[PDB]
């Protein structure tokens, strides 16, 4: 159902993809050490947000490690060119792996807004329903990408504005909270919210793929498209809001969060 399965792959297209996603790995990974260190000098208030980005790290490095796999799985060089064998590559487990990971990107956000109790709960609850809104329906307009071609775009419609109203959400929060944060970070986080609106429509982009190139080259372009999106929307994004999270610590007397500050 999948425009993966429609093609034979050259050696370099077949390669490219597997060291895309092989990259993608070792930098979630790699991140995630380093998340997990500086977690120490972080606030006890705000320490669940760097705790977030390493589960992202592991959830996103997970969701690429079975993807590498699976092409591997799926494709073998036979007469001159990589083709599907008994197995099959989708990228359909992305979309599910996002059920979980989108709620954690958007979770660590709402802690570093210094958001608390009754409207931190309220908050997520609204964020989260938006978000399981549009992977849902994005998911099933995906399966459509081969078969119905209008299906996959009236879907995407209706995803879009789950994404859309989500954004909208997050945009209100930011600009509204964004007095109460300290050490500055007023002004970073304006920063994050524009990362966001980039990174995240990386995505429906690359959900559009198969209207716009259906061809071996489109299975290629999407795979670097998600790529620049994951690294943009969990490594980056994560390394910002832990930035936030200590530069707030520092500023609210978290001696640890001085004292590293301190070092650099
Ligand atoms: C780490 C993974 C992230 C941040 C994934 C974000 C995914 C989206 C913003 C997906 C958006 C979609 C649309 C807005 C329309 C087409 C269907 C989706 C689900 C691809
Ligand atoms: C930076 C270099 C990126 C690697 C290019 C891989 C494409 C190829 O070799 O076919
Ligand atoms: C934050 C951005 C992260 C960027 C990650 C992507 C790094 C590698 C990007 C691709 C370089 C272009 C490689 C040339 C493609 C060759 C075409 C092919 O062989 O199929
Ligand atoms: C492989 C990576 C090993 C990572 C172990 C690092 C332990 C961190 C110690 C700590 O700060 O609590
Ligand atoms: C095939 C029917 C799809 C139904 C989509 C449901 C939308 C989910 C909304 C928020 C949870
Ligand atoms: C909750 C929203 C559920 C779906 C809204 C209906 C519009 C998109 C569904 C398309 C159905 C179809 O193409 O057959
Ligand atoms: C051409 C790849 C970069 C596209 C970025 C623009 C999409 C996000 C816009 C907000
Ligand atoms: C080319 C540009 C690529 C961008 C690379 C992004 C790298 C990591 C982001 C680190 C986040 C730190 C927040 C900003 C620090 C500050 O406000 O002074
Ligand atoms: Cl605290
Ligand atoms: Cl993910």
């Amino acid at each position: 159902k999948n425009i993966e399965s429609l093609f034979d792959y050259s050696a370099g297209q077949f390669e490219f993809i597997d060291h895309l996603l092989t990259m993608g790995v070792g930098v979630h990974f790699a991140a995630l050490i380093f998340f997990l260190v500086v977690s120490q000098f972080v606030a006890p208030k705000y320490r669940i947000a760097t705790a977030l980005s390493c589960i992202v790290m592991v959830s996103a490095g997970l969701i690429l490690n079975s993807q590498a796999v699976m092409w591997t799985d799926a494709y073998a060089y036979v007469d001159g060119s990589y083709q599907l064998q008994d197995l099959t590559f989708s990228n359909g487990y992305r979309y599910v792996n996002w059920m979980a990971t989108i709620p954690c990107l958007l979770l660590q956000l709402l802690i570093v807004l210094n958001l608390k109790g009754k409207e931190l709960f309220s908050t997520a609850t609204w964020l989260i329903l938006a978000a399981w809104g549009m992977i849902i329906t994005g998911y099933v307009g995906q399966l459509y990408e081969v078969d119905d071609i209008a299906q996959l775009m009236i879907w995407g419609a209706v995803s879009t504005a789950f994404f859309v109203v989500m954004n909208w959400i997050v945009g209100t929060k930011i600009f509204k909270n964004r007095a109460t944060m300290l050490g500055g970070t007023d002004s970073t986080i304006t920063k994050v919210f524009w990362l966001m609106m980039f990174a995240w429509t990386l995505y429906p982009i690359a959900y559009l793929v198969p209207a716009f190139m259906n061809n071996a080259d489109g299975v290629v372009l999407r795979q670097l498209l998600f790529t620049i999106a994951d690294i943009s929307s969990k490594v980056i994004y994560g390394l910002m809001i832990t930035y936030i999270a200590i530069q707030q610590s520092a500023a609210a007397g978290y001696v640890p969060a001085q004292q590293a500050l301190g070092r650099i």
